[PDB]
């Protein structure tokens, strides 16, 4: 578009490419997401418009602002507020020493605030990963790029549940929390079955006892191997008992037992929370 000048590519996803760009009218630097629209959604755009309006109405300090939506030339441009660094690049830059624990806890706390807000406005992220968590110099972190890495995918999605809940975001955020702490991805699966089996090898193969209804799920197989659960003390050292307890609740198999963002905000782990400068 004539009012935007591309500075550089900053992201790529399934639906489009993301550029740092300058808005010639406001002088502001923005993230520009370009989506090529199929003729099917152009013919029946009502659901797409409803979902994008829900994203646009989100106003929260821990959510990347959707500034403008431009429909032109069989394309949709989403104009977002711009931030300079993502958590994946920050984790990488911090890999010799670790992100300090007060900063891990501040980031976790703020993302839970963002998710509690999304979730109470019937918005799910669906694809949380370090690369779509954006950070600034003031110690803020923000959810971006609302819904190929499988590492953060909730087990109910991998088991073919079509009608999944807000609990999928809590699972992804739990995986990210473990990763900040240990400096290793929790479940680095390279296929859906390897993803599933990595979760099973750590948390135990789920059954009807721990996850009522699991054996009736679309992609559940009786022939899944049966692994015993490991202790969290070997999974996320040196996280303290408050952190381990919180993580265990974020990684409950049953989506209905998994902690909500709002209840996680109240966990004793956040008793000493502060907002450090990275
Ligand atoms: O938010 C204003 C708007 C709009 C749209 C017009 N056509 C669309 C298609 Cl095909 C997809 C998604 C959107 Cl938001 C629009
Ligand atoms: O689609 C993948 C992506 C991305 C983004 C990278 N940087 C961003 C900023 Cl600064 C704002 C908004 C988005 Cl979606 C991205």
């Amino acid at each position: 578009m004539e009012n935007f000048q591309k500075v550089e590519k900053i992201g790529e996803g399934t639906y489009g490419v993301v550029y740092k760009a300058r808005n010639k009218l406001t002088g502001e630097v923005v993230a520009l997401k370009k989506i090529r629209l199929d003729t099917e959604t152009e013919g029946v755009p009502s659901t797409a418009i409803r979902e994008i309006s829900l994203l646009k109405e989100l106003n929260h300090p821990n959510i990347v602002k959707l500034l403008d939506v431009i429909h032109t030339e069989n394309k949709l441009y989403l104009v977002f507020e711009f931030l300079h660094q993502d958590l994946k690049k920050f984790m990488d830059a911090s890999a010799l020493t670790g992100i300090p624990l007060p900063l891990i806890k501040s980031y976790l706390f703020q993302l839970l605030q963002g998710l509690a807000f999304c979730h109470s406005h019937r918005v799910l992220h669906r694809d949380l990963k370090p690369q779509n968590l954006l950070i600034n110099t003031e110690g803020a972190i923000k959810l971006a790029d609302f819904g190929v890495t499988l590492w953060y995918r909730a087990p109910e999605i991998l088991l073919g549940c079509k009608y999944y809940s807000t609990a999928v975001d809590i699972w992804s955020l739990g995986c990210i929390f473990a990763e900040m702490v240990t400096r290793r991805a929790l479940f680095p699966g390279d296929s859906e079955i390897d993803q599933l089996f990595r979760i099973f090898r750590t948390l135990g193969t789920p059954d009807e006892v721990v996850w009522p209804g699991v054996t009736s799920m679309p992609d559940y197989k009786p022939s899944f191997p049966k692994w015993a659960r490991q202790d969290f003390s070997k999974v996320v050292p040196p996280l303290d008992e408050d952190g381990r307890s919180l993580l265990s609740q974020m990684l409950h198999y049953d989506p209905n037992k998994r902690i909500s963002a709002k209840a996680a905000l109240a966990h004793p782990f956040f008793q000493d929370v502060t907002k450090p400068v990275p």
